[PDB]
C-alpha cells in the first residue's frame, strides 16, 4: 500500500539534514488544512526556513527520501488515534500524515489522498474514490509518521 | 571579552530547538513581534507558538540555547563586522538572543540594542554608564556559517 515510518526516539537530533512543515490537528478541520502556508523555502548558510503566511505549529522532520522530494505544498497532519484513518490495521496510538497538497488531484489507483469524512477527515484509495466520482483531494499523501516508543 | 561562539554543523546534546527567526534590516519591530512561548510537545516534538510566524530556524540543543525557553529568538545578520564589537570574518550571523532577559544588569553580558541606523551589540558596562535601563534582550549565544 503506502510507506509508512516510525521516527527513532532522538532521531532528529542525530541526524545531518531536516525539513520543516507546517502542522494541523484532526480536530481542527479542513479549513486550516487549507489555510496553513504553501510556499515554504529553506535557504542561506543556516538553512533558514521562510513561509508565505504565517503559522502557528510546525513539525521538525529528518529528510527522508518522499519528504524532502515535496519542496512546495508539504504539510503534516495530526492525529490522536490512528483506527479511523488508516484503511488497514492500527496499534491505537499518534499519528502524523505527511501529504502533498500540490497533487491533490485523483490519478494514482494505488496511492492514497486524504479527504474530507462526513465526520472528519479519512485516508483513501485512489480507486474507491474514483468510484465515487471524486476527483479533487485535500492532498496525496507520502508518508505516515508513527511515534517512537519502548 | 568574547560571548559563547559556535560554527553550525550536522551531534551536540540530546535534541533540537526551533527559533523563530528575524532579520536584522527588517528593524526591531519585527524582533519583538516575534512569539515569545515556543512551547514543543506531544510525541513528536511538534512546536506550537502563541503567535504565528513566518521565519523559523532549526538549531541543535546546545546549552545556552536549552537553557532559555520562552523568549528565545534567532536574528540573521548579513555580515559580522558592524555587529560584533570585537573581530570578524566577514560573514553573515545567527544572534541567539534571550528577550525575557532584556533589563540590563550583567556587566560582561551583551544586549542587543537599537541603533540610530541599525542593530548592535553592546556591553552591559557600557549600556549603564549611558544609563540604557533596558534592551531588546541578552545575547546567548552567537551562530557562525559552516565552514566548506
Amino acid at each position: 500500500r503506502i510507506p509508512v515510518v516510525r521516527l527513532k526516539f532522538g532521531e532528529v537530533a542525530e541526524a545531518t539534514s531536516v525539513v520543516v512543515l507546517p502542522v494541523c490537528k484532526a480536530e481542527e478541520g479542513e479549513k486550516k488544512i487549507l489555510e496553513a502556508p504553501m510556499e515554504i523555502i529553506a535557504g542561506g548558510d543556516f538553512k533558514v526556513v521562510e513561509a508565505e503566511k504565517g503559522w502557528k505549529r510546525w513539525v521538525v522532520l529528518p529528510s527522508w527520501n518522499p519528504v524532502a522530494a515535496i519542496g512546495k505544498g508539504g504539510v503534516a497532519v495530526s492525529f490522536r488515534d490512528d483506527r479511523k484513518v488508516l484503511p488497514w490495521d492500527g496499534k491505537e496510538e499518534p499519528l502524523l500524515v505527511v501529504a502533498d497538497r500540490v497533487r491533490n488531484v485523483v490519478e494514482a489507483d494505488d496511492g492514497y489522498y486524504l479527504v474530507v469524512a462526513e465526520n472528519g477527515l479519512k485516508l483513501e484509495k485512489g480507486s474507491d474514490l474514483k468510484a465515487r466520482e471524486v476527483k479533487e483531494s485535500l492532498g496525496m499523501v507520502v508518508l505516515v509518521v508513527r511515534p517512537p516508543r519502548e
